[PDB]
């Protein structure tokens, strides 16, 4: 494999061209007055999106040297998305700013490694100052404001999310689905999320979403691991005879049973799935007993009144109206369990919470009550066609992620003002040498980029807006949608602290390492 | 000749691309921190220049649609240069701004002709306000400051020009020549500028400067026109026999004599030139008598003691050490006339100034005294090589032109602040309709361009500098060379009013007419 | 004429590539261990040379942007050659160093004009320090040492030049010619150099050297100007009738006579030339009388015993064995004048030197004695073929020019040590701002280039040699030919001060102006 080698400024310029192209494509979507990007799809209608990471992931370049910068910025956006779930456009613009400033400061006497160290020191100081200024969320109005801001100023989505978190709790289960009407609807459904993924990816039955989903399924629970093929065969014969899907929730499934399940599913078409049992020891027994009561089934392998797997009957299995499964977790909602068994269990767990005073028992009994009683919220997104539903689904997912972040940690001022107000924190640093000073100044200049980008997307000169913001009192910021300087907290323009710090950390960490390159090696394009 | 036709936005975009290229090339030279442009020459060393019109005249484009915009901007710069002699970069940047703003405002319902009318109305109001704020020049220190500012901050050139205008008067003759040493020298030489060009371009004896220049020449003066070939032949025989050049200053020279002079010069190589007599009637007789006394010659064709041209002798002609001639004017400096004749004529004119009290006689007698006594100032530009001498000669010419303008009219604040302070004058206008309002707003936005360009060339953000200037008191401006906000008049950063108003008027007049185009027709390139 | 425009770093890099190519070609010839360059000629054998300006003038590049830098360096070398006649390689390497250092220091906040000002200030300080350290030449041994050093270590050329200047004086006439034997010969010939060029270039009779040269010519002298065609015709009839060339030395020749001389020379083939008379007034009469006595002729146009041109006879003209003429000057050597007339004149001028005590008369009478008695030295260069003769002629011309410079002004240490010892002079400067400091540091780093280049051509590491030189006493330098650190003055490694200061001034003046460019405009290559 013959390769091509470039040195210094030429390679830096090509990589900066790639970075600039990707960041210019991403940046047009930022703020309340941002616009959308249309992405061609090979299998049907094009996609319309305002999400930064979605735009970033779809840009590959033909030139080998520009594609390296494009890939590094894609890594920045993807890391931000997997960590916080929001704020990928901010991370992209910060990364471009840091890369450009670092490239412009490389000379014969400069040491880019020390510049990187200074950049990291400045970012750590800024993050500490951000954590100092954070304040917690205490009222549903703040939740609605956060959700409205994250949903691009849509008040209905914020109200729906606030109502959902009021009904199922701030730490409840919330799901987003395609609707079949023109308006949005929230429904609460009883059910459990047991914090367990599938045993095998072969049970997936869809191309979109990467999930295993079944309807009107049988419930099989085993306290012990499944080993014998004749132990599992009669459950598969039962699931086949009723045409119903089957869910297996056992401590584990061995290679021979998993191979038999996968082969029977692939060849015959039985809708069977196996997943790991929730809990450990007594917590595992308790989860199996409670979920079986909610589904009207039995728990196999128990020591008291033992029921074997080899003689399983249709009435020994439970029933569930819908199931959703993924690699990380699974949910069973509308079980057919008798009300008297659920109420008995609920009352027993309510008594047990009062019997002993310890954190572990109290937490586990509260978790069992929450799983049996609170259920899940499902949000259906309305619209006229698939494209609008897909765009609104992106916005709703962003809003839910940001609201969860703002519940975990506090909130700060929105519109990029939180990073502007942390600029004075860099005046307390004493660099060890000139290169660390250069890195600190790079970060100091970078800290203004998000507000300037938001102002530029609104059609005004961002430099004047930022200058006027820095000259005002600490609670005053710029309302880009209205075009006025207002009190940010009173108007509800607020951001989660976690999103801001995650974006800053990821962008700095990747861009400062990028700016240390001297030689680039790429493969020669073939025919 | 087959042609190509384009309509609307495509043609506008191509012409704007040409305008943008030319103006981007020109704009890098603006201000105390501007840089230079290197232009390839076909016959030798490349030219290095900081002059805006020189850069503009050297850019021709291959694309037919971009070259139209380039040519129109070249017309703007050339008109500004021929009118004021300075301020061509400002005119170019103003023209680009007006063209871009006008192109961005063209729609289906817009009427560009009314937009042009509004632009012209706003420019007229701004020019009137500028004339209101002008103040005259009264001290040599102001002259030195103006010359120093126009010479790109070179104090020595300003001091030399101030000394020259002190020695020969504010309305005296000043010339720029190539020096042969490393330093600049001022020398004062007796002589006359008689406000009369050559009779024929065939007498030019150089490829650089487009002038006729001779040394140790004979002087021939005729009160009447020259007609007979035998009247002029004995003077040509005298000029030939001594190998000396000959200058003819007569009321006129006919076709046969001019043809004979041109043919004899072209074939034999006699250094002969003919020019029109200065003055009218008695003023013509007086100029011939005085200049003959300064050169020791006679005046032919006079009624008292008449001397004929047909019997001319060597001692009937005067002598002059150097002569310079062009299409517009000519100068004879170091004449051989006896001191006693000059002093007698000077004393007679000094007496005649006291004899009668009238403007016409007093003005003409003072002009005769000035021509006989003040002479001319010659500045020689020093340097190591031709390129540096050529660049410094450009700067000295700019400084002299600006100083003459600031003597004719007043001065205003420099650095683009004079146009900034005339922005409020546009708030007193009441447009007749919406298109005139659009034109007024175009001019209002344009009035900020020169200061922003000067600030950008200095490495700072021009928007913040302009915003801070507009918020300060009327006498405060930005010193780009020092980087401080200072009192402009005290620091000597001042401009002539004529240059500013000329640049604004030319730029507006051409760009507003450019922005009215809908169809462009060009010739198809050939092979 | 369509043109191409480039901005900033790209244009700078292309121009630096051109500069680097030309300077790398030139630099290989520097020092006692430098090598030669072979240049293809279109009309015959290739040229072999060690002269820097000859190599520089022969390099034109196809790329339009590299050719600009090449042309600017050619201008540097040509200016140095026309000013000093030696030291063009040093000027070229200094110019490349300054250009590279200036290009590496251009950034957004830098002001190249102030950097140029700092460069010029540093160069002025260095030149003043050089003039302080100069010492005059007092002994013939120093003359021989200077000539030997300038002739690339050839002792025979130095001895010949020293003998020539001993025989004709330090300010006598010396000429270089092609020899016809294997060895070099000096011959002293009586004759005069009268400091007058030809009247017309049409008298040139050779393709090589650009000179008019005649043998066994007639001498025509006129005190007054020649006018009548019948006044000059009988001299042309005499010159024709004897087939001899004719020299005309008169106050001037008119257009009709010059046209007649040129036409008769071009059509018939008469070897006639006309030149201006030497001296003014009485000095002109004296030069004509003395040179006529040395040639046995008469002076026409005199008031005492007047001889007319119209009746000229063969015995009224003088005779001269050889004549050399150029645009600047002319020489008549072996005249046929009788010894008794020369001796009479000589004694009369020797008496007149004692009669009155004044500078003007004493100087003019000493000049007349020197012209009548000292003559000229002719050096013939020996060799086997034309190429070797041409190379040795280049070296001899360099040696003569350097010896004349070292007679006019003093001498300094050779080998680049004189510029090294002026580095501390830059520590007494206080720059006004940071850009002037940058320029001063550029000059400080540049001042080491000549010694490093000389050491590199000798096959050793120049950095260590320069470092060891700077740590030694002021009289110690590096002998590149021997490879030892020696006392430079005792070993005779010395340079003229004028050559060093001229090279430094020219290189700085052009390169610092080059480093201020931001835009480059070139013509698009045609087909
Ligand atoms: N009315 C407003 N005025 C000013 N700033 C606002 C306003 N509304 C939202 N913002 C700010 O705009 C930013 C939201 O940008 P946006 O949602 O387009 O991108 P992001 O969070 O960087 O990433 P992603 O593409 O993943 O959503 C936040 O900083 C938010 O505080
Ligand atoms: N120290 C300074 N600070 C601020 N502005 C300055 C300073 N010195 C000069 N100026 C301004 O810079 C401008 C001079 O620009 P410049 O001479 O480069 O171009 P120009 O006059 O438009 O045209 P041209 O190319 O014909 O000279 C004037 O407006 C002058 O007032
Ligand atoms: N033996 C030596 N040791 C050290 N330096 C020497 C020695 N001989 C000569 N030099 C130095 O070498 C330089 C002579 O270089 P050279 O004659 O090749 O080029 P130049 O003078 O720059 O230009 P040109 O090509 O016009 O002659 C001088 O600085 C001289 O002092
Ligand atoms: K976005
Ligand atoms: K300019
Ligand atoms: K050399
Ligand atoms: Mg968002
Ligand atoms: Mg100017
Ligand atoms: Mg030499």
């Amino acid at each position: 494999a013959a390769k091509d080698v470039k040195f210094g400024a030429d390679a830096r310029a090509l990589m900066l061209q790639g970075v600039d192209l990707l960041a210019d494509a991403v940046a047009v979507t930022m703020g309340p007055k941002g616009r959308t990007v249309i992405i061609e799809q090979s299998w049907g209608s094009p996609k319309v999106t305002k999400d930064g990471v979605t735009v970033a992931k779809s840009i590959d370049l033909k030139d080998k040297y520009k594609n390296i910068g494009a890939k590094l910025i894609q890594d920045v956006a993807n890391n931000t998305n997997e960590e916080a779930g929001d704020g990928t456009t901010t991370a992209t613009v910060l990364a471009r700013s840091i890369a450009k400033e670092g490239f412009e400061k490389i000379s014969k006497g400069a040491n880019p490694v020390e510049i990187r160290r200074g950049v990291m020191l400045a970012v750590d100081a800024v993050i500490a100052e951000l954590k100092k200024q954070s304040k917690p969320v205490t009222t549903p109005e703040e939740i609605a404001q956060v959700a409205t801001i994250s949903a691009n100023g849509d008040k209905e989505i914020g109200n729906i999310i606030s109502d959902a978190m009021k009904k199922v709790g701030r730490k409840g289960v919330i799901t987003v689905k395609d609707g079949k009407t023109l308006n949005d609807e929230l429904e609460i459904i009883e059910g459990m999320k047991f914090d367990r993924g599938y045993i095998s990816p072969y049970f997936i039955n869809t191309s979109k979403g990467q999930k295993c989903e079944f309807q009107d399924a049988y419930v099989l629970l085993s306290e012990k691991k499944i080993s014998s093929i004749q132990s599992i065969v009669p459950a598969l014969e039962i699931a086949n005879a009723h045409r119903k899907p089957l869910v297996i929730i056992a401590e584990d499934v061995d290679g021979e049973a998993l191979s038999t399940l996968v082969l029977n599913r692939l060849k015959v078409g039985l809708q069977v799935v196996a997943v790991k049992a929730p809990g450990f020891g007594d917590n595992r027994k308790n989860q199996l007993k409670d979920m079986a009561i909610a589904t009207g089934g039995a728990v196999f392998g128990e020591e008291g009144l033992t029921l074997n797997l080899e003689d399983v009957q249709p009435h020994d299995l439970g029933k569930v109206g819908e199931v959703i499964v993924t690699k990380d977790d699974a949910m069973l909602l509308k079980g057919k369990g008798d009300k008297a068994q659920i109420e008995k269990r609920i009352q027993e767990i309510i008594e047990q919470l009062d019997v002993t005073t310890s954190e572990y028992e109290k937490e586990k009994l509260n978790e069992r009550l929450a799983k049996l009683s609170d259920g899940v919220a499902v949000l259906k997104v309305g619209g006229t066609s698939d494209v609008e539903v897909n765009e609104k689904k992106d916005r709703v997912t962003d809003a839910l992620n940001a609201t969860r972040a703002a519940v975990e940690e506090g909130i700060v001022l929105g519109g990029g003002c939180a990073l502007l107000r942390c600029i004075p924190a860099l005046d307390s640093l004493t660099p060890a040498n000139e290169d660390q000073k250069i890195g600190i100044e790079i970060i100091k200049r970078t800290l203004k980029i998000p507000a300037m980008t938001i102002a530029k997307n609104a059609g005004v000169e961002g430099s004047l807006i930022v200058e006027k913001i820095m000259q005002s009192s600490s609670e005053v910021g710029y309302d880009a949608m209205a075009g006025d300087f207002v009190n940010m907290v009173e108007k509800g323009i607020i951001d989660p602290t976690k999103v801001v710090r995650t974006a800053l950390l990821d962008a700095a960490g990747v861009a400062s390492l990028l700016t240390t390159a001297e030689v680039v090696v790429t493969e020669i394009p073939k025919e």
